[PDB]
């Protein structure tokens, strides 16, 4: 329940071309589900069948490397005040504040402003699209 | 029934890899059994799944071409008395006797000649292996 993996498109393996749709697991431990995974990864790669729903095959180093034993490398605040003596203290404001308003104009999609005129789109694959 | 094929490996293609165990049949069409099916070769080719047993794509090419029209291009004497008058005559005989025997001796697979010695080994692979 420890061990963790980032699934990644197998992005292409000779091994299999597009007959499987596959996955490669990038594997990484947490010794704690806050720690950042990243700096405890692990040797071995299993490939994963997408619509099967199970490994077909793992990649295994010849050169085996077990589990770091260091602490994970956290970066959330009670990570920092136990790594580093403690935060730093919070800082002056610097307060942004438009108090009449923006000089944008936004009719539905399309947008307004300087001069400049157009469209604001957005796909699942593109993201913004401009037009 | 008077379609033919030749089955090859697929040899490489990245669509499939090593994940099917697969062959390509390049395909031909025979008017009568004796002929050489050659002459007459189709435009598409299939792609077999070995184990399964069933065609699992066929590459077809833009632009098709169906079947030749014309006669195929047969080579034994019977299509060559058709297209040529007929067969030259059998020609006069050149015998080759060796009354006393030959001069090498096998023992085994072991080959013995003019001073030469060698195992005259053979396999489904490379097929005749000197040793």
């Amino acid at each position: 329940h420890k061990v963790y993996c980032d699934p990644w498109t197998i992005g292409y393996d000779e091994r299999w071309g597009t007959g499987k749709r596959l996955q490669q697991a990038l594997v990484y431990y947490r010794s704690d589900e806050d720690d950042s995974q990243y700096s405890h990864p692990l040797d071995f790669c299993p490939i994963v069948d997408t619509e099967e729903k199970k490994v077909i095959f793992i990649d295994i180093p010849n050169r085996r490397r077990k589990v770091s034993k260091h602490k994970h490398a956290n970066f959330y605040p009670k990570h920092m005040i136990e790594k580093v003596g403690a935060m730093r203290p919070e800082a002056p404001p610097i307060n942004v504040t438009q108090p009449e308003g923006v000089s944008f104009k936004m009719t539905g999609n399309v947008m307004e402003w300087s001069n400049f005129k157009f469209h604001i789109g957005f796909n699942y694959r593109e993201g913004i699209v401009l037009s």
